[PDB]
DNA sequence: TAGTATTACC
């Protein structure tokens, strides 16, 4: 039930919501991305991301880090695919680690 | 899984 790996989607982020996750510890992670996107055309501003934790993380205890509002699912896909599709858009609030095998 | 949404990796 508990899992390593996360991606999340937060839209209409807050300054607030931004700033939790901006300060989470980077011990908590073995790779963690998150990007801001959706600011261009008529289109929602959210964060999209991707966290590698250190530990396996329950689904509500990834919701206690990075917010109630998030939309957060187990990650099918490498941490490579991720730091890639989060940073497409061209404007990061945070990286840390290396992405890992 | 709940929450916010059409954004969400393979
Ligand atoms: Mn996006």
């Amino acid at each position: 039930q508990p899992h390593k790996r996360w991606v999340f989607t937060l839209n209409n982020p807050s300054e607030d919501e931004r700033k939790k996750i901006r300060d989470l510890p980077i011990s908590l992670f073995d790779y963690f991305i998150v990007g801001e996107e959706g600011n261009e055309e008529g289109r929602t501003p959210h964060l999209q991301g991707f966290a590698n934790f250190v530990k396996k993380q329950t689904f509500n205890k990834v919701k206690w880090y990075l917010g109630a509002r998030c939309h957060i699912e187990k990650a099918k896909g490498t941490d490579q695919q991720n730091k890639e599709f989060c940073s497409k858009e061209g404007n990061l609030l945070m990286e840390c680690g290396a992405p890992r095998s």
